């Protein structure tokens, strides 16, 4: 309804990126937060249609375009072309505030779906602390659902609306591009990724019930989203999701038909060079991968499928206002 800010514990003295951009454009957080409780009030929120999303993807279009520029960008018909040094690149954590006269209003119902009337509702400052990261496929470092997972979408009805699964447990994806140089691999614990698979499975089934639910690869598109892509230490990841999301959910029972060996399921990755954006439509071309190991240690969070008797699932992704969206849904700015 307003123009928010941010606010953010960053370092002037990091050169990580996003703690420069931050001490540029964020102000310091708040101590110690005011939060004003209303268990009586209820309001309706829909994370959908969330004006916080918008303003929030401008601010990370612009933390990008000032710290990861490409050497080439290519958007329609011109070339852009600059310096593109190596940098290090972590991303930290956004408060997003109400400006004087406009509150945040936060929803406190454990299982929320994003959307429709709750009850329990607070007033607050700013939101917590969301770290900006862009992925597909798999979302990344969120923050966990309190009770159970959550499946949100704007229809589920509506086969072409995403679906977020909101996760209550993490599960840990160690990506590394070790000591070609482009080729890297991730490590999935299969138990940990078959009991949530388990999981999601259920719920999933709570919204489709006469059918058996299944997990399969993403059919087409861009590499971005046909694989699990994501940034580590700023160089760009695509790694193969064909034996994650292969699975049966059958009888009240998941079983896993992706490759497992030692019980990890391993992910082939590739380094890429040239990048389709997530900015804009266009392309942006980077230079070869900085030297020695490459590792980020991630917990997943959350999931972002596309829907097709049987109902078959398939990751998605591509539209990072979906990132923000998984972590904003519970709030609303007003008055
Ligand atoms: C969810 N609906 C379907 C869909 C599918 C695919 C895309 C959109 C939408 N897109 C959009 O909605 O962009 C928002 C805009 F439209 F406002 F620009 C994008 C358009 N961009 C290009 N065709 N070049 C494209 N996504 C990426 O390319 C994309 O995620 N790349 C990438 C790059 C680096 C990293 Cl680490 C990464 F993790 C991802
Ligand atoms: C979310 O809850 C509302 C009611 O508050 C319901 O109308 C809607 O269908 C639900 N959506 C999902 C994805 O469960
Ligand atoms: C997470 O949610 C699932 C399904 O909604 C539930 O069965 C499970 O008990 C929950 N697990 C934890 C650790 O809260
Ligand atoms: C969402 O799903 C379908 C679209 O195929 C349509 O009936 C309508 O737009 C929505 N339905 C509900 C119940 O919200
Ligand atoms: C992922 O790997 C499988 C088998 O190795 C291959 O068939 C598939 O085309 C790969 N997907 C992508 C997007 O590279
Ligand atoms: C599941 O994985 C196996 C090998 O790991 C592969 O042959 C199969 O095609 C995958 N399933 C789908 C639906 O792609
Ligand atoms: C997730 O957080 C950990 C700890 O901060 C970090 O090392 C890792 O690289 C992060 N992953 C991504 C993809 O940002």
């Amino acid at each position: 309804k307003t123009t928010l800010f941010c606010a953010s514990d960053a370092k002037a003295y990091e050169k990580e990126v996003h703690n420069v951009w931050a001490t540029h454009a964020c102000v310091p957080t708040d101590p110690n937060p005011q939060e004003m409780v209303l268990a009586n009030v209820t309001e309706n929120f829909n994370m959908w249609k969330n004006d916080m999303v918008e303003q929030m993807h401008e601010d990370i279009i612009s933390l990008w375009d000032e710290s990861l520029k490409p050497c080439v960008k290519l958007t329609g018909g011109s070339a852009i072309t600059q310096a593109c040094p190596k940098v290090s690149f972590d991303p930290i954590p956004l408060h997003y505030c109400a400006p004087a006269g406009f509150a945040i209003l936060k929803c406190n119902n454990k299982t929320f779906n994003g959307t429709g009337p709750c009850r329990n509702v607070s007033t607050v400052q700013c939101t917590h602390g969301i770290k900006p990261v862009v992925s597909t496929q798999l979302l990344l470092n969120g923050s966990l659902a309190e009770e159970e997972i959550i499946i949100r979408s704007e229809n589920l009805t509506n086969n072409a609306k995403t679906i977020i699964v909101h996760l209550n447990e993490s599960v840990n994806i160690v990506c590394t591009r070790p000591n070609n140089i482009r080729q890297a691999h991730c490590n999935i614990n299969e138990s940990k990724w078959n009991n949530t698979l388990q999981k999601v499975g259920e719920e999933l089934a709570k919204h489709f019930p006469s059918k058996t639910i299944k997990f399969e690869p993403s059919s087409g598109g861009d590499l971005e989203i046909t694989t699990h892509s994501f940034n580590c230490r700023g160089e760009f990841f695509y790694c193969n999701t064909s034996d994650l999301f292969n699975g049966t959910y059958r009888n009240g029972t998941y079983n896993h038909t992706g490759r497992s060996s030692n019980g990890t399921i391993t992910l082939q990755c590739k380094i890429k060079q040239i990048i389709n954006m997530w900015q804009e439509v266009g392309r942006a071309i980077y230079a070869p991968p900085i030297e020695g190991e490459i590792t980020c240690n991630s917990n997943i969070t959350g999931l972002l499928l596309l829907r097709d008797d049987t109902e078959t699932f398939r990751p998605g992704g591509g539209d990072m206002r979906d990132n923000w969206r998984s972590e904003l849904y519970k709030y609303k700015v007003v008055e």
